[PDB]
């Protein structure tokens, strides 16, 4: 937008405490398109507004779809139910698909920093691997690989460019073993990637903190909690 | 849209589960504009879809107040403030100038009741109180009179042809003394309308039935707690 960049990040701001997430997101929306690298405090706001959005569209259509499937005899409840999923559905793709789009025409292109290009590939792999969930067929298969290519390539990156404590690296690998969990269903390759991360970001526990320590501990702690519920669960 | 009202209901009452209020509110609107007197569920469904919209409005409306006078020494920051709030009253102006019109144009002339008449003329006063929390100047004024008219014809209809314990005319009675006593800052007749209303119920319990019991009671002990405040002070 030609709006000012200050006051459409103070909009944001206040779209936030107001709990009206569609605008925040517009507004950051509009914030990414004037075409400059974004803040770290910009892209968290761009990154929470997108988040927020997108979750309340994922919990419709979680409990409208259990309605849908629920046998039903009554062809008006049932037909409209349907349509119903759909419309939330689309809404969802739609979302995801305008988040996809600025990761792709301003946000990762513009990227000129390690740490940045990697939050961005990450997201690009959240996005997709959200519209996995509710995508079917040929679409599915599509969407799923997408995601991973995209986490795929932000962690290569990560690996050679960040330390294994970079809060952004941890957050990748604990979203990347999730994915391998939930959405491709493999729990091996999961725990696989959790333990080396986890395994790294120790061997470095030399962080100073002992003032910030838990910047990078919180997050280790969420990959170590999979990993034992993971291996006590195979 | 090619929808007929048995879809429109589903699709409002979908809405409804899925927290998609908007959604809920748009397709009782539909429904509404048919042209047909709604049942008691419709009504009831009508009722919460846009209660829930324009709680929504209203409860941000009260966060960016309370922001905006936090502060803030910007050209930017108190002007943003105000110009966010504004978007939000404009918002909050257009459900309640769509909900009025439904009442003008359908609600209010339908009816064939008067205790479907009474709820629709006092959700009329509800949503120009509302619209008066918003406004300023000369139509500030203009939208606390026509709450006021709106309440006092329900209440003139109530009163002759509906119970006293009946919940609707209870429910009446509460929001018209709590406009008089928050909005028109009148305590003396906001005390006599809920002392009468309360003393009328209190005269006729054998009234009550099984069905409403819970509703009538609980309305009418607001009734009473409010008079005990208002009284005490």
């Amino acid at each position: 937008m030609t709006m000012d960049k200050s006051e459409l990040v103070q909009k944001a701001k206040l779209a936030e405490q107001a709990e009206r997430y569609d605008d925040m997101a517009a507004a950051m929306k509009a914030v990414t398109e004037q075409g400059h690298e974004l803040s770290n405090e910009e892209r968290n706001l761009l990154s929470v507004a997108y988040k927020n959005v997108v979750g309340a569209r994922r919990s419709s259509w979680r409990v409208i779809s259990s309605i849908e499937q629920k046998t039903e005899r009554n062809e008006k409840k049932q037909q409209m139910g349907k349509e119903y999923r759909e419309k939330i559905e689309a809404e969802l793709q739609d979302i995801c698909n305008d988040v996809l789009e600025l990761l792709d025409k301003y946000l990762i292109l513009n990227a000129t920093q390690a740490e940045s290009k990697v939050f961005y590939l990450k997201m690009k792999g959240d996005y997709f691997r959200y519209l996995s969930e509710v995508a079917s067929g040929e679409n599915k298969q599509t969407t799923v690989s997408n995601s991973q290519q995209a986490y795929q390539e932000a962690f290569e990156i990560s690996k050679k460019e960040m330390q294994p404590t970079h809060p952004i690296r941890l957050g990748l690998a604990l979203n990347f073993s999730v994915f391998y969990y939930e959405i491709l269903n493999s729990p091996e390759k999961a725990c696989s990637l959790a333990k080396t991360a986890f395994d790294e970001a120790i061997a470095e526990l030399d962080t100073l903190n002992e003032e910030s320590y838990k910047d990078s501990t919180l997050i280790m702690q969420l990959l170590r909690d999979n990993l034992t519920l993971w291996t006590s669960e195979n």
